């Protein structure tokens, strides 16, 4: 039923908002010409799925075409979000006076507006899931936590997954002082087909049971990833699994026992 | 006037192609449905770049054929199909989003990427170009495309007169059997049948023609796609009257028979 | 004592293995002719050391009878063990130095492609009898070495059942929560029995969704079981747990256990709640 | 007919010398027990092929009588020659920590039987890997003064083909490392630009198929009285792809024992 029309200054993060919608299951068309907007909708109404378009400084038509084109919308209920963005922040993400004026028709009719000035990629993403799903507190909350077996299995765990067989980044003495949050330890593991495959099959196995765990009256679901030391492999896989479900819209929380000291 | 259809398995770099085509000046619309392709085309007549992906491929080619049929007269379609190794795609995946957010879940990442080549077989089997992005970084795939028919020229020269400035390749044949052994041939050239009958009756000349045409055929495809109108292959002996004249015309007739667009020149006989 | 035979295509890291085997303590002889292998072996016996030879494209005798005949005469107090490293065709190509004949001792080859392929054909006798095989394709210099230090220093699977109110068993490697499956406490007749007692078993067996959990778990375990087998791990512990540890977990644990018995594995079952 | 015995203190570069002997065609056995020396030789005598062994501190017997008894037992058809490398204390440490002083000092005692019989002795102290390799061919193949000389030079097509070229190969179609702005100030002698070109399978295959094409004709080009052979590789700028491929081709023929010389026209400005 919902048609999300994303707009905003170039550099504010409209593409990020658009990708986050896709991960939930929206069907998104980027930089579609304004005039064809209704044309798209009728063909997707019969499809029965939620849509998201982007109107960008390269795509805005005379403000009369925008009012005219949005008026011909059939079926589906709309909503227009655009973000504002600091000049120095917009430049850093990538004249400006011509680009601020052109978007004024869109700037004036937007149902929601978001200041993305201080937000990172992950931080803009999660803010937007929150404003289109609601900080739902009465949903199950998934905790993904990384631990080291030599320090003991966390008492609160519901599931425990052993990752000790995957490629060990302590083998490279350059990486030995870093953690799984640090970009080189990550790249070590990404070059291994089996690290990807373990992440994928694990979240797949959880999603098999997530409907039956979400609905029975459970407040938490605790998933513990563990290696020998809790510094490298498990820290990576846990944040990885954790950020996976975040994109699915779920209520997720990550915590790394060995690193929180 | 050109309609750029970017395609490929997820992980192959089509997201890079659109950003590059846009930096080039195309109008880029991502994930426009197939049926509406001409309607976008009709509105632009008064060059565009779209992407056909697993998320919009209609899974029955008749939807693709019908949609391409209604394309306006002012626009010409050209289909780009970036691809990469199965395991390379798996590594490129950033683990935190559905590979196919809009269709049912798969057995494996292996199976996920494999069903995607099966589904994309029509776009790939009509693909004007295919780019194996398997070895490429972010920048270099970009630049390969910004850097985006051949005529081969075989010309014979004499070393005492200097190497032709337009040469790309230079092959020295001064060591092959010298036809100056028969004084009858000494005033003739390699275009005259007797000098040819000498050089042909020596097995070792065929071997050089053979190994040289083989070494060229190794790189001929990669020279064809990169923006070269001409490829100049210069054969040279000492005077430029005998052995080079013959061999150069020989290489020419080979690639002629392979159908190539070939053209010959003899620098020593044209003065 | 061990006679370690390193093999593999050119570019695969056999040279790395020998540097790794040396840091570990082998007496390493590179390119020794096959025929002299027993002669090397007997001469190391009275000194009581394990030695490492490399059989490569430069010494593989093309006639497998020469390798078997030589393997037959090896002394008694030595046990032969064959390692064979390989890599992707093109990865070998990127590894090559460009500046040294690939096969400096025999006929030149059409193609780098045809060279590396000719090499796999010549080494199939060694590859087909290879005790372990290592695809070094994704590995750096250090990690091929360190991988070898790690398993130079057979598995029994334990499936055990517990109750969450009593705490997770300390020896668990994997813990799977089953508290969401059909609860057999619906039948108060079952309430004093355990998951080993036949009526409870017929309960859980009657629900299609219990088989699905049993099936989907052992299949998820099968994904990693090969790598846990080669990883120098003596035991693998899979703990199934419900709230009480009497019914659902006791059954499911015994199920997974009997499954891997049928694939032939080394399994042993345990129930922490029934052992008190 | 030759049996080359490479030795020296650990860190002297004997592994390098051993490999360089292989690239030319010796049959090399590393770390063979000293006692087995004659057994190896008897098996290679029929094979009609020239061999090289290495005697190292990990392999030299503690009593020099076993080494001398063993070397006496060498068969007729092999002629032994013993090469011995030595180097400065600080230099040995440096090559080693890329592979106790009371240990190297106590270990110096072991090698004296070999050192005092050394037919050639080579100071590898100030030498790089390429330099030790090039020196050792010189002391084994002579100064190849009357042999043909191969000249490999890289140029840029925008500056014109060098006049002395005998063969000219165009590589402008290969992955251009100017695509990575990081490489733009470098040359093909700089390690990253090489690493760029190495990840490409066709950069390897081009170097190989070119050196293969040249070796097809080299028997006839060496023999007829020709003093020089000049092979020019050219890309547009003569800074990256050609500079790399040219030196690669050159170091290949260097390892073959040939008389080689490299020159890069655009970089020698």
């Amino acid at each position: 039923m919902v048609l999300m029309i994303v707009s905003g200054r170039s550099g504010s993060g409209k593409s990020v908002a658009l990708r986050a919608l896709e991960d939930m299951g929206f069907y998104c068309v980027d930089n579609l010409p304004v005039v064809l907007l209704p044309d798209l909708a009728r063909t997707l109404a019969d499809r029965e799925i939620s849509a998201a378009v982007s109107i960008d400084v390269r795509n805005m038509p005379s403000p009369e075409i925008f009012e005219q084109a949005m008026s011909n919308l059939p079926d589906f209920s709309p909503q227009l979000l655009f973000l504002d963005a600091d000049r120095n922040t917009l430049i850093r993400r990538y004249a400006i006076d011509k680009e601020s004026d052109l978007l004024e028709p869109l700037r004036s009719r937007a149902d929601l507006i978001v200041d993305t000035s201080e937000m990172s990629v992950h931080e803009l993403a999660e803010m937007l899931r929150t404003r289109l799903l609601g900080k739902r507190e009465r949903e199950l909350t998934m905790v993904f936590e990384s631990f080291g077996f030599k320090h003991g299995i966390p008492i609160d765990a519901d599931y425990v997954f052993d990752v000790r067989f995957l490629p060990n980044p302590h083998w490279d003495p350059k990486l030995r002082p870093m953690t799984g949050l640090d970009k080189p330890v990550a790249a070590f593991l990404d070059r291994h087909t089996e690290v990807h495959n373990f992440i994928y099959q694990t979240r797949s196995y959880l999603e098999l049971w997530l409907p039956m765990l979400e609905t029975n009256n459970r407040s938490y679901l605790t998933v513990a990833i563990g290696c020998t030391g809790g510094k490298h492999r498990s820290v990576y896989i846990a944040e990885q699994l954790a950020d996976y479900f975040r994109s699915r819209g779920k209520n997720v929380q990550s915590r790394h026992r060995t690193l929180e000291k």
